[PDB]
RNA sequence: GGAGAUGGGGAGCUGUAGCGAAAGCGAGUUUUAAAAGAGCGUUUGUUUGUUAUUAUAGACCCGAAACGGGUUGAGCUAGUC
């Protein structure tokens, strides 16, 4: 793809860089995205209620 | 590594060949003198997430009369001095 620098000033840089086809993949997977959030989102978790 | 996702860590676990108590043999094996007959095999995996059931824990909640171990009581009362 065409992924382009940025300078510091907030333009862009004339010389765009190509990709390699290996980072973008033409078959997405959803559920394991979902899984991953999910577990993200757990181990966060302190756990310290407790009751008598 | 942030009380992280995760990376390293292949120790191991399941499946890949089964049969027999076993030595053993092996797409065969056990029984038997038998190769016949019969039994079992000659294929469909694994790791997670969710749900249902189940096993160990008190295991849906409340309720005994009880049992065992320790301490406190003879200012009431019973006896004795
Ligand atoms: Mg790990
Ligand atoms: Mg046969
Ligand atoms: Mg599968
Ligand atoms: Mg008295």
């Amino acid at each position: 793809a065409k992924l382009k620098l940025i300078k510091i000033d907030g333009s862009f840089e004339t010389e765009p860089v190509k990709l390699s086809p290996g980072l973008i993949a033409k078959e997405l997977k959803q559920q394991p995205v979902f899984d991953a959030v999910l577990v993200e989102q757990a181990s966060w978790r302190q756990g310290t209620h407790s009751i008598l």
